[PDB]
């Protein structure tokens, strides 16, 4: 019941006590593990608030203090009165940072406490949302010196007044299906790229068209907004050895800013909370260029390299896949844009792990997502046993707006 | 209760109904997932239900469920349990359990071949020499001059646990590893402990970087004995690279037969503590794990040095670059000597087909994603985007404590 994890490369053993403060469920049972599955009222609300405020006041060395119990009462009362409650600013920040801290699938959590939190809870319209988002993008980009950020729109009320950013990331390239059969732009975004046009977006029908923002305030019909191009830092992709690479016409954007998750604090639900950090190299090169259901340029790169694409056993995909990721990292670093390689990130995470076990008694971690999609076993996370469980505050998935929105 | 796994690359959804036949525990709960953790004497009391379960399965598969043959066999097994406290498996039954133990191995990416497994019944074996003999014939048959064949040799089942047969080796064929006084390691670092054991058991170690370890065989719970596999039975492949001519000069070679010999085979409540089995290598086992892992031969750097890589910052991906070349070489050498091998793209492609087939014809295929995904180039193999369900089915291959930790020394 006080669980142990072993690193099989270093023999190091940590003891996880933090898991006993877990609350939500995993999907697994004693009969069947689901680790590889991608997606598994007033009386409900107060125990949740107490749990949060209890952990909040503990973290500031004021557990069971006057201030603590005061607030606990203050919140208890407001719930009885208003059927919800509002977070103090200090609690908001704490909640945000800890949702990142508890994000078991995020390899990048070593930075967790450095989160810049933008309180956008006064926002009332899509135009308002657009402004807050532009400000978030500008601050995070910082001319290439990326800083982590989250902007938080009003919490859910009765579920009919949901704030939502429909885009999955603030910045992503359009994908359009083609007359011949294939796909131009970015296949992952094809459906959304449609929904945008269905809302009256005029697509330049290019390969790298920055998608418009589709913002929904107070449960209203969502509106389209174009991010000022001067706020979208892009990197042209070239290889440091191969000069034909540039002719592939590749670039990628500097700012990964996930916008579709729900942020849960003290039982309050923030359905619009776009957050951002910086890219790990493989995210763009392994996943975004080379996945079959994506840019799938592997073929082309290997052809330009004149590799024996005849049998799998030449490992030409592997060879190509490496060069591509070499280029991505090369390009970003050349343009002074923050990026991290998978070796650096995973090492950083193993250190963050030792820290968390040491000063918190554990660190929920999801090995299926922490191990990079290339060169897995030569990164330190591979031989690292991990324990996965759900702590609060948390980022949760939520249904896509176009499947819910009452028009 | 039905469960759906989706494939996120192809949107193909499958439905698992087989997980309901699962009995054993996973280690997971609703509050904690342990899917990334590596590790998890029996009385007549629990034996017959375990036996009945198995025999039911068997007779179902041969389409004789409820038959007189089935009922008599249950009765027959029953009486033998109440009289002898255990029971013997018919040969048909032994073969079935063997194949299914493999078939149920949720970590095995190579299960597409499961029904084609040569089962050698060593249940008449009584001594270590007897074991050496059976094992030698296994290696010879399985190797087959390089055209590898799956096989397993099953030694006497456990009785009171005081008379176990065990192969003390983790695989039948493995290179020695020697710790040096300067803290460096000569040979395969994976095997240092086992090497010391052998040496202490009287093994004259040549102390080279590729010495094939002796077998250490225990029969009937007696102290284990050393035997040397005849070199002519040990097929080895010198590793060269198809474009880099300096790669041969690294002096590397690897053996062709992966034969794991330290697992326990469970069938019908019976426990076969010595059941060495073998198939053929997936390139990445040797090329990523066996050479490049930091706690193995660690030639990663030396290969990168000779490729004149920018080994200063990791951002050059020199490690990844050297890794791929080392796997290219491994596949190249094995194909060049006509020794059976499979690359990780081929293996995972086949597993996906196997898996899909299993869902249709069997209603599921237990699979451990953490182990099925290859140790390099993960997301460019089809398994990466395949959701999987992991659960435990018997017959099964189980882990078991190293015999040196649990053995009682006669002397
Ligand atoms: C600063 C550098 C950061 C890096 C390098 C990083 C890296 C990653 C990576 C590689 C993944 C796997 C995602 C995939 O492969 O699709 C991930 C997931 C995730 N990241 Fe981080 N991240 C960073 C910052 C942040 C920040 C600022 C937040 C939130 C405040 C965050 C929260 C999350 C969450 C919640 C997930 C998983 C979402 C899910 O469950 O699907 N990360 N991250
Ligand atoms: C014939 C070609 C085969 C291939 C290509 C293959 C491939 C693999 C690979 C790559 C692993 C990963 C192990 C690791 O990386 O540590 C594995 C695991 C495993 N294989 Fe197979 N295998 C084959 C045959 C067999 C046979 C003949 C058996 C049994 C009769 C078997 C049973 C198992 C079991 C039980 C595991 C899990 C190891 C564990 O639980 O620790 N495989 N297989
Ligand atoms: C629908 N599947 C859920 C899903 C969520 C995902 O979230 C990815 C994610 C989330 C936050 C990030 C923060 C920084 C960063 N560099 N990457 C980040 C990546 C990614 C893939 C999938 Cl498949
Ligand atoms: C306790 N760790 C379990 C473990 C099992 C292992 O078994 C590997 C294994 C087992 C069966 C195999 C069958 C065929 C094959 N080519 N490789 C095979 C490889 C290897 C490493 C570890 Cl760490
Ligand atoms: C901690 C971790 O689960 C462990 O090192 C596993 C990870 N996945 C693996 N997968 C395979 N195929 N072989 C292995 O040895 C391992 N090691
Ligand atoms: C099927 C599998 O669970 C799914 O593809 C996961 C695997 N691991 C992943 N890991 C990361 N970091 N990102 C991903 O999108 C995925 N996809
Ligand atoms: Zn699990």
């Amino acid at each position: 019941r006080f669980l142990k994890v072993k690193n099989w490369e270093t023999d190091v053993v940590l003891t996880d006590t933090l898991h006993l403060k877990s609350t939500l469920e995993t999907g697994c049972t004693e009969h069947i593990c689901m680790g590889s599955i991608v997606l598994p009222t007033k009386d409900q609300l107060f125990p949740l608030a107490k749990e949060f405020l209890d952990q909040y006041y503990s973290s500031i060395k004021r557990f069971g203090s006057k201030a603590h119990m005061d607030r606990l009462e203050e919140v208890n009362k407001e719930i009885e009165s208003t059927s919800t409650y509002q977070l103090k600013d200090t609690e908001l920040i704490y909640g945000a940072k800890h949702a990142w801290r508890n994000a078991s699938r995020c390899v990048g959590r070593i930075q967790w406490s450095k989160l810049q939190v933008f309180d956008a809870r006064d926002c009332t319209t899509a135009h308002g949302m657009f402004n807050y988002i532009c400000n978030h993008v500008k601050y995070a980009t910082n001319k290439g010196n990326l800083r982590s950020a989250i902007t938080i729109f009003p919490q859910r009320t009765d579920g009919k007044h949901d704030f939502r950013v429909w885009n999955s990331q603030l910045i992503r390239y359009a994908g359009y299906k083609q007359p011949d059969g294939s796909t131009l732009g970015d296949p992952a975004n094809v459906q959304f790229t449609e929904i945008c046009i269905q809302q009256g977006w005029k697509a330049p029908r290019g390969r790298f068209d920055v998608l418009p923002l589709l913002l929904q305030a107070n449960g209203n019909d969502p509106e389209l907004f174009q991010i000022p191009p001067e706020l979208v830092l892009e990197v042209p992709i070239r290889h440091p050895k191969f000069d034909w690479f540039k002719d592939l016409g590749l670039k990628w954007y500097g700012l990964p800013a996930v916008s579709n998750m729900l942020l849960e604090i003290g039982g309050l639900e923030f359905s619009a909370c776009p957050f951002s950090g910086w890219y790990m190299g493989t995210e763009i090169g392994v996943r975004n260029y080379c996945d079959n259901s994506r840019y799938n340029i592997l073929e082309e790169v290997a052809k330009k390299m004149d590799l024996d694409m005849r049998k799998t056993s030449s490992l030409w995909k592997d060879q190509a896949l490496v060069e591509i990721n070499i280029a991505v990292l090369y390009s970003f670093q050349s343009d002074k844009v923050t990026i991290v390689d998978h070796h650096s990130a995973t090492e950083s995470f193993i250190k963050h792990m030792e820290n968390e076990y040491r000063c918190r008694g554990g660190c929920p971690a999801d090995w299926v997502w922490i191990v990079p999609p290339m060169s897995g076993s030569i990164t330190p996370v591979f031989h690292q046993e991990m324990l996965n469980y759900r702590l609060t505050p948390s980022f949760e998935y939520q249904p896509d707006p176009w499947n819910t929105h009452v028009w």
